[PDB]
């Protein structure tokens, strides 16, 4: 007995009539007193129903090119389903009624069967489009992973940048492809049997190219702020809807399969009904298998048990793994030791800060709830992401970190993919790329030049807004066919082909899953009716034999994987080996 808010009658923006009788313009304003369209250059009055919402029917179709005029200003439409011009222009009408789907025999991933892939449509090619990533599919698919994470595609000012300014969440970027370029890209990740989701920004909108104020003052609030501007207005629903309208469109209109919400802490909603639940509500609504995850740091079960999500993002693994391979302590990195006693606790508990206080200087609370509640699929763990690269000040990648050798960087791999824990890789990871990926803006004026000087000021580092920053961060794809490159995008391909095919690996139950260490190895024993396995990672710089391993149990002695490929279980340092 949940109903949508949304109807298709009522959809603010332009939206196809039926029987081909044209377009349907609709705004909502709290404050204008003269409201028009402008159509292909021509301005029409529109229609005042009441409640501030504006309505004007017009025999124009897709491809008809429109602003908002209000009280003489042309003002773009924040719905805006494409905008060909960059978020100061004209929006185009689009029909989603026109593409021809091939993908009927897809029905969704579940949150168990993903091994995530990040990708940055900008710089994953040369070309950085839709179009020229669709043609790397065949090659993920072979790879093994199962789910693409494309970040933001909400329009943003510029001709480059992550995607965290977005500024018009309905409007696929323009530079990456037209709509229809991402829905084939889409529909060709489904033939090939991978699915596909989207990070989407609903704390904050991108300083250039958000014109909601002009519509209504109250899509925002002066109680908080974000980064960039006011903080969005939860306990208005015409805020509420604009996000939730958002997400749906996403998964209905483009067949995502899934979303994952970045910055979740800064969601902030004293509502009965929380936002992030009623996103749930309405994403469900739609009769799918969709998936949300959080990424969210406050290690907080409720997102799952209460709102109803399906995962976190969870990075206190990240962290203990890249302090125990660099020793960093700068920054959130002090709130951990590393090493392998540290490691087999963090899985243990899933999260490691479990209301134990954070004595991280500028930010000490006591940090998290117990993970208890929490089963494995619903804590996704990574040892690279966008941000945990591009936040550092050259935006070096985990192996070309000083001290980290490829030996440990190997070996962090085989941990992350044979856990029951969900995976995420970074692109590039799985053949350690050469190239950084740093972060790059693409703003204009006053406004590019203090992202500029924010950056240099924070911390040579690379200028955001120079071009070659973008270029710097580009793939290689050449590179992977040699060298170290290719040995480690082998290992890649065969972690992700025994975590497919070795049934005890399978598991997603906490409850069958142990860890411990001695000395500086740390092992992690999976026992299932099927069999078990164990993970043994040497983290110390001295050669250890798996037979001195003092362990709880009588070691397995058949060896499935060894990240060096050697035949005896001997562990050099920074390796690991998979016995059964
Ligand atoms: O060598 C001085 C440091 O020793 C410790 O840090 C090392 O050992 C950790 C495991 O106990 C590793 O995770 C870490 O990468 C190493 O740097 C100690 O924790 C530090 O405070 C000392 O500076
Ligand atoms: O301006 C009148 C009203 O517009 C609305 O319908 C908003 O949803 C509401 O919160 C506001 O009070
Ligand atoms: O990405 C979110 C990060 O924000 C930091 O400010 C937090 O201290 C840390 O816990 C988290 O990893
Ligand atoms: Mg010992």
């Amino acid at each position: 007995s949940f109903q949508t808010q949304h109807d298709p009658r009522t959809r603010l923006g332009a939206t196809p009539l039926p029987g081909g009788a044209g377009t349907r313009f609709r705004l909502w304003t709290s404050t204008a007193r003269t409201v028009a369209v402008r159509v292909n250059g021509t301005e029409h009055v529109m229609t005042s129903l009441g409640g501030g919402i504006y309505e004007l029917e017009l025999p124009v179709g897709p491809g008809a090119r429109y602003l908002f005029v209000l009280d003489g200003v042309p003002t773009p439409d924040p719905y805006a389903r494409f905008l060909p011009d960059g978020v100061h222009g004209e929006a185009e009408v689009v029909d989603f009624g026109t593409f021809d789907w091939t993908d009927a025999d897809w029905h969704g991933i579940k949150l168990a069967d993903c091994v995530f892939y990040e990708v940055h449509v900008g710089t994953f090619t040369p070309e950085g489009t839709y179009r020229a990533a669709a043609e790397k599919l065949p090659y993920l698919k072979e790879l093994g992973v199962t789910a693409i994470q494309v970040m933001p595609l909400a329009a943003f000012d510029g001709q480059r940048g992550w995607g965290y300014d977005g500024a018009a969440f309905y409007a696929p970027y323009a530079p990456y492809g037209r709509p229809e370029d991402l829905m084939a890209l889409v529909d060709a990740a489904h033939r090939l049997g991978l699915g596909v989701f989207l990070d989407v920004v609903y704390n904050h909108f991108g300083p250039s190219g958000n014109y909601l104020s002009s519509y209504a003052p109250s899509y925002f609030t002066d109680r908080f702020s974000s980064a960039w501007g006011m903080g969005l207005d939860y306990a208005e629903p015409h805020m509420r809807r604009y996000v939730t309208g958002n997400a749906r469109m996403w998964l209905r209109d483009y067949h995502f399969d899934g979303l994952r919400l970045d910055a979740t802490p800064y969601m902030t909603d004293d509502s009965e009904t929380h936002i992030l639940t009623e996103l749930a509500q309405e994403i469900h609504e739609l009769g799918g298998t969709h998936l949300l995850l959080a990424e969210d740091h406050r290690n907080l079960p409720d997102l799952v048990t209460v709102n109803h999500l399906d995962g976190i993002w969870t990075d206190d693994f990240h962290h203990e793994t890249r302090v125990t391979l660099t020793g960093e302590q700068e920054g959130y990195y002090a709130g951990y030791r590393g090493g392998a006693e540290a490691l087999a606790y963090t899985i243990r508990r899933g999260w490691r800060y479990e209301g134990q206080f954070w004595a991280v200087k500028g930010e000490e609370h006591e940090r998290g709830h117990p993970s208890d509640a929490l089963e494995a699929p619903n804590f996704v763990y990574c040892i690279q992401n966008h941000d945990q690269i591009g936040n550092r000040p050259l935006g070096e990648r985990l192996h070309q970190s000083d001290g980290v050798t490829l030996h440990e960087y190997r070996g962090a791999a085989a941990l992350l993919l044979t856990l029951p824990m969900t995976p995420l890789l970074f692109q590039g990871q799985e053949w350690a790329a050469s190239t950084p990926f740093q972060f790059f803006s693409d703003h204009a004026g006053e406004l590019g030049q203090a992202v500029s000087e924010g950056r240099k000021k924070e911390f040579d580092v690379p200028d955001p807004q120079a071009e070659q920053t973008f270029l710097n961060s580009k793939l290689n794809w050449a590179e992977r066919e040699g060298g170290e490159h290719a040995r480690t995008l082998r290992l890649y391909r065969d972690l992700l082909r025994l975590r497919r095919e070795d049934p005890v690996l399978h598991n997603r139950q906490r409850e069958n899953l142990t860890t411990g260490h001695d000395g500086d190895v740390l092992w992690v024993r999976t026992v299932t009716g099927a069999g078990e396995r164990v993970l043994l990672w040497n983290l110390g710089q001295d050669t250890r034999a798996v037979a001195e391993v003092k362990l709880p149990f009588t070691v397995p002695r058949r060896l499935l994987l060894h990240t060096e490929g050697r035949e005896d279980l001997t562990l050099g340092a920074g390796e690991a080996v998979l016995v059964g």
